């Protein structure tokens, strides 16, 4: 009667499921059930849709592009290339400052 059905799907990655809850409120389906959330590890873009009374909460983001593992010519930021009074290539990580030999050829053929 005066009490009305709220739902929630957990869009989580190692914790996926769905549930239902009775409220009088929109305010406390979403605090109730955030506590809910809260123990599971799931917290996130809380969604809602007035429609069905579905609250969703999915955890993340973003994905961002699927493919693009450094395919670009030039050095990239923080990477410096610099060669040794000898002809030597060598690199310098500058994010964690060390020097690092990265070349394509390994071993030098």
């Amino acid at each position: 009667g005066s009490h009305m059905q709220y739902k929630l799907i957990l869009n989580g990655k190692t914790l996926k499921g769905e549930t239902t809850t009775e409220a009088v409120d929109a305010a406390t389906a979403e605090k109730v059930f955030k506590q809910y959330a809260n123990d599971n590890g799931v917290d996130g873009e809380w969604t809602y849709d007035d429609a069905t009374k579905t609250y969703t909460v999915t955890e993340g983001s973003g994905g961002a592009g699927g493919q693009g593992m450094i395919q670009e010519p030039a050095l990239p930021p923080g990477w410096e290339m610099k060669y040794t009074s000898e002809g030597v290539r060598y690199f310098v990580d500058h994010n964690t400052r060390t020097t690092t030999f990265k070349d394509p050829r390994p071993g030098f053929e």
